[PDB]
């Protein structure tokens, strides 16, 4: 079966931004890829639509996913799944987390390689389109990761 292919429109205080577009690589982390896939369909009947992208630090990463912490589809957290992927360079999607087995519903997007990450966080996506709009956001960020403006993921879905 072909990589799951899902989208995010985003919004800047309202205000459309574009397309962001990510393959999920589902033929290394099938259950992280699935979880991220249904939560941007809305198909459990919850979701990352509407949702904010919360923390953002220049340099490093776009940190979103928490929605009224957030949770994942499996019941609230689950087990690091596996480290096969690595925190190569800009445009990684990885797995936010609070110590060892926490996946939830929480997110990143990397601007940068982060390599004090590998083996701590699971990386199973990447973006394909929009690479541009993820380094716009990342300019509304500061150093504790406080947005100046609200930063939302206006719509989203599957494409593959
Ligand atoms: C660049 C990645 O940096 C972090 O992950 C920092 N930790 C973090 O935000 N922890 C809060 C959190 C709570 C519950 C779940 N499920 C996930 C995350």
């Amino acid at each position: 079966m072909v990589n799951p292919t899902v989208f995010f429109d985003i919004a800047v205080d309202g205000e459309p931004l574009g397309r962001v577009s990510f393959e999920l690589f589902a033929d290394k982390v099938p259950k992280t890829a699935e979880n991220f896939r249904a939560l941007s369909t809305g198909e459990k009947g919850f979701g990352y639509k509407g949702s904010c992208f919360h923390r953002i630090i220049p340099g490093f990463m776009c940190q979103g996913g928490a929605f009224t912490g957030g949770k994942s589809i499996y019941g609230e957290k689950f087990e690091d799944e596996n480290f096969i992927l690595k925190h190569t360079g800009p445009g990684i999607l990885s797995m936010a987390n609070a110590g060892p087995n926490t996946n939830g519903s929480q997110f990143f997007i990397c601007t940068a390689k982060t390599e004090w990450l590998d083996g701590k966080h699971v990386v199973f996506g990447k973006v394909k389109e929009g690479m541009n709009i993820v380094e716009a956001m990342e300019r509304f960020g500061s150093r504790n990761g406080k947005t100046s403006k609200k930063i939302t993921i206006a719509d989203c879905g599957q494409l593959e």
